[PDB]
Formats: structure tokens, C-alpha cells, sequence
């Protein structure tokens, strides 16, 4: 069953932007939007696309564990958090672009189109670049599509080993407390139109888990803290968080 609560529109604009929130009760295996139309439209899932290209890169041995460093190729790049070595914990953090792409390049084509269409993600759709199709190809993803895939994710259901997941979910790690942990990833889109921003994740309770998937538009990166104090404040209407 999916729910359409208009009221949390407030929060978007309030903020003068527009975009879409889903809440999914693990529970009581039940859905909650503001938007079912925008909730089911398929956005580029830029930086949210490492989640799979993680588990993909480790299940086939491209990444080590959480530990491998991946070293700056000393190219200075605008982003300065970039401009130094990762490992697969500290890239996810920063959504370090240019230590995924060498991933995706070690992946390929074949097996990235395999394991997409063995995920079940999106529209499995690699046409493009293999190093940026996720930033400017034709892969293309919904939220409610995101939370599918999450869902597996936090199951251990995915065709990945279990250790893949496991580590995932580590990596995917964003926030932790007395009250909630949320493990997630954010993501801007802005090499096709709309541009917009994404965070998709999950909140942990003592008693229940609660995915969520929103986007919004983004026309410029002043907005990008709004990912998440949208989101926080749906889950705070809710109850879901204090
Ligand atoms: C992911 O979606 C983006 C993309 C560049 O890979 C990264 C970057 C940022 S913020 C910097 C945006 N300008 C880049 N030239 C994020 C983010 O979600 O905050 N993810």
C-alpha cells in the first residue's frame, strides 16, 4: 500500500524548491510520499550510484576492503577533499567522482550491465561512457526504485556476497546516536536537466527500520544541505526521529 501525503510539500516550499520525498515502514510494509508522479519519475542517480558500483567493485575483487587506499593521481581537481588518497569508507564520504571512475573502468561494461540487471536497479541502462554513464549516460533511477534496492541492500538480498553488503553499509554510514543511526548517500545530478539532489538511505530504530528516498531541484549547489534537512524534518513530522 503507498500513501500520498501532500502536507509535506510545506517542506519544500518553504524552502521555494520542489521535489519528493518516499518513506517506507519495514514493518508494517508500508510507503508514504508527497508525490507519487515524482516519487516513480527516473532521475540520473549520480553520486547515489556508488552504493552499487561499491558493492560491485568489491564483490569482484577491485576493491580489497574498506582499508585499500586509493591514491590521488595528483591531479588537482576543484573539489578539495578529492586532492588527497581514499579508501573506500573516506571516497563514499566525500562522493570522491575520480576514485569511482577508475572502479567502473576495472569493472567494464559487461560485467557493471550483468550485475545492474542482477540488482535490479533502475532502468539497468549503462549506454554512455563507462566512467561517467552515471553522471551523464542513460542509467536512470526512481526513488521508489532506490528504495527496492535498498531494501535488498539491508537484507543481505542482493546477488553480492554477504561481506559485500556488510561493507557497503559500513561505508554507508552518515550518522549515529542514542535515538537513530542513518546509513545513506547523497548525490547531485548536473550534466542533464533537472538538476537535482538526492539522498537515499535508512534510519535504524531499536525496533524498526525506515528507508527513504527523496530528490529535489537543485538549479544551484547552495541548496545542497536542504537533502538532508528536508528529509529530517519529514522523518521529524512523522515521529520517526525527535
Ligand atoms: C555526486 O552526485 C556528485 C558528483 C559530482 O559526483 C558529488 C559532488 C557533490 S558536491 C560538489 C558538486 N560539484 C561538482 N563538480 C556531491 C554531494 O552529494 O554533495 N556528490
Amino acid at each position: 500500500e503507498w500513501q500520498e501525503n501532500k502536507s509535506w510539500n510545506a517542506h519544500f516550499t518553504e524552502h521555494k524548491s520542489q521535489g519528493v520525498v518516499v518513506l517506507w515502514n519495514e514493518n508494517k510494509q508500508q510507503g508514504f510520499t508527497n508525490n507519487l508522479k515524482r516519487a516513480n519519475q527516473a532521475f540520473l542517480p549520480a553520486s547515489t550510484f556508488k552504493i552499487p558500483n561499491s558493492l560491485i567493485a568489491l564483490d569482484l575483487g577491485v576493491v580489497k576492503d574498506e582499508h585499500q587506499v586509493f591514491k590521488w593521481d595528483g591531479q588537482t581537481r576543484d573539489i578539495a577533499t578529492w586532492n588527497r588518497d581514499h579508501n573506500l569508507i573516506t571516497a563514499m564520504k566525500y562522493s570522491v567522482v575520480p576514485v569511482y571512475q577508475e572502479f567502473a573502468r576495472q569493472i567494464g561494461e559487461a560485467r557493471m550491465s550483468k550485475m545492474l540487471h542482477a540488482f535490479d536497479y533502475g532502468n539497468e541502462d549503462i549506454s554512455g561512457n563507462v566512467d561517467s554513464f552515471w553522471l551523464d549516460g542513460g542509467i536512470r533511477i526512481s526513488a521508489t526504485e532506490q528504495i527496492s534496492f535498498l531494501r535488498k541492500l539491508y537484507h543481505n538480498k542482493l546477488h553480492v556476497s554477504e561481506r559485500s553488503q556488510r561493507i557497503v553499509k559500513q561505508a554507508m554510514l552518515t550518522e549515529a546516536n542514542g535515538d537513530y543511526i542513518i546509513r545513506a548517500k547523497t548525490g547531485y545530478s548536473t550534466r542533464i536537466e533537472p538538476k537535482i539532489g538526492w539522498w537515499v538511505g535508512w534510519v535504524e530504530l531499536d525496533d524498526n527500520v525506515w528507508f527513504f528516498a527523496m530528490n529535489m531541484d537543485m538549479p544551484t549547489s547552495d541548496g545542497l544541505g536542504l537533502r538532508q534537512a528536508i528529509t529530517k524534518e519529514v522523518l521529524k513530522q512523522e515521529k520517526i526521529i525527535p
